[PDB]
RNA sequence: ACAU
DNA sequence: CGATGT
């Protein structure tokens, strides 16, 4: 089982969990940063991991790219497969933004098609995913 | 347990 | 040490 270097890698970063959430996508081969989301004041790690994958799907579809996406998040990979982010985060005025983005990401999944393989990055064998924030 |  | 998730 070897790395598919022709791929997009995504990851969340946070200050607190729940806390400030951001995410980015990079070229697995080169580390070039391809997209970065502006920090969201309150969210969870898994909401961010989910948004990162969906953004990657949208990014690759817009560019007519068949590359796979790597994520290190078992949870977010499943939520994308299910088209349903089963987050425990309370809905209130302070979490409204992240929940709106999650709802809109689900809505996109329910209205578009993709063949993009969504692959588990095998951290135990390969080290940290290339999109990691270096904060742990 | 496993993955963040 | 705390948290989010299957
Ligand atoms: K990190
Ligand atoms: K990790
Ligand atoms: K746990
Ligand atoms: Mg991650
Ligand atoms: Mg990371």
């Amino acid at each position: 089982e070897e790395i598919i270097w022709e791929s997009l890698s995504v990851d969340v970063g946070s200050q607190g969990n729940p806390g400030i959430v951001e995410y980015k996508g990079v070229d697995t081969k080169t580390g070039e940063v391809l997209f970065e989301r502006e920090p969201i004041p309150i969210g969870t790690n898994n909401m961010g991991e989910f948004l990162a994958i969906v953004h990657g799907l949208r990014y690759l579809k817009e560019r007519n790219s068949r590359k796979p996406i790597y994520s290190d998040s078992q949870t977010a990979i499943k939520w994308v497969k299910d088209k349903k982010a089963k987050s425990t985060l309370v809905r209130n005025e302070e979490t409204a933004l992240i929940w709106k983005l999650v709802d809109e990401a689900e809505e996109w999944l329910n209205t578009h098609t993709y063949e993009t393989p969504i692959l588990k990055w095998q951290t135990d064998k390969w080290g940290e995913i290339k999109a990691d924030y270096g904060r742990k």
